């Protein structure tokens, strides 16, 4: 076996998709093992949480999810500069 998470575990390591930031969408893995999106609304680099937001629970539904669980996802990437997005 070997284990890791030694580099700044804290901030966010190097990871193709996903980024730890205020206001990121991405998606979080709840205790029912389902994928869903998500944003992060604070957090704490002092302990080791953000406070994330899911969507699928109607009732605006936020818990701190530590950053260093590893069970989010990187949510499908927005379009960058789309090109003429609109028509009209």
């Amino acid at each position: 076996g070997s284990s890791g998470s030694s580099g700044m575990s804290k901030k966010p390591p190097n990871r193709p998709g996903i980024t730890f930031e205020i206001g990121a969408r991405l998606e979080a893995l709840d205790y029912l093992q389902k994928w869903y999106p998500s944003r992060i609304e604070k957090i704490d680099y002092e302990e080791g949480k953000m406070l994330v937001h899911f969507e699928r629970w109607s009732h605006r539904y936020d818990e701190w999810i530590y950053w260093d669980s590893n069970r989010l996802r990187p949510l499908e990437r927005p379009a960058l500069r789309k090109e003429g997005l609109k028509d009209e």
